[PDB]
């Protein structure tokens, strides 16, 4: 069931959710190189734009079967196919911002199609995301571990903030394959390096592009 993820891959995203109660709904198209741990999506605000806040703290809500995993480590998110997975997060940041989000990957004749739905609340006004004063991520490595036939991860990602300064922020998923009938061969704990970067943006960050390469790494 890995030979349902070929060498190129088209997805489909809608995200819908709300930060500081304000409401939103974005769609994204996007495609990638599954083995290669590259992937593009461009991504349109459709209802609630321009957004009040930094379009960064979604950035990372919109794929992981796009990591480039090595012969030694077993790819959970592929082997997940065709049923999929799901994906559970609660982002904390260091002035008191909180993200929870829930995804759900499914495959439909051979597109990705990914339904994310988002709540922010306690982002303070005056503070960094709320003023629209981010520059983007650094790069982060993700730990992964092996937790009841599912993946919990965990994250310490800098915002680059505008003037200098990094907005600290830690998450927390759990990935669960939504496999029943079918075997799954695990992984042990390992690593993945996330590189996200924004390569277009328009009109109030009501479009965006954006490029990810993930790699999965032996710790």
């Amino acid at each position: 069931g890995e030979e349902l993820i070929k060498e190129n891959m088209r997805m489909k995203v809608v995200m819908e959710g709300s930060v500081n109660g304000h409401q939103f709904k974005c769609t994204g198209e996007g495609e990638g190189r599954p083995y290669e741990g590259v992937q593009t999506m461009r991504i349109k605000v459709i209802e609630g734009g321009p957004l009040p806040f930094a379009f960064d703290i979604l950035a990372t809500s919109f794929s992981r079967t796009f990591i480039k995993y090595p012969a030694d480590i077993p790819d959970f998110f592929k082997q997940s196919f065709p049923e999929g997975f799901t994906w559970e997060r609660v982002t904390r940041y260091e002035d008191g911002g909180v993200v929870t989000v829930t995804q759900d990957t499914s495959l439909e004749d051979g597109e990705l199609v990914y339904n994310v739905k988002v709540r922010g609340v306690n982002f303070p006004s005056n503070g960094p995301v709320m003023q629209k004063k981010t520059k983007g991520w650094e790069p982060n490595t993700e730990m992964m571990y092996p937790a009841d036939g599912g993946l919990r991860g965990y994250t310490d990602i800098a915002l680059k903030v505008d003037g200098g300064g990094h907005l600290h922020c830690n998450f927390v998923t759990t990935y669960r394959s939504k496999k029943t009938v079918g075997n799954i061969k695990m992984p042990g704990v390992h690593a993945v390096d996330h590189r996200l970067e924004r390569i277009e943006e328009s009109d109030n960050e009501t479009y965006v592009v954006q490029r990810e390469v993930a790699v999965a790494k032996y710790s």
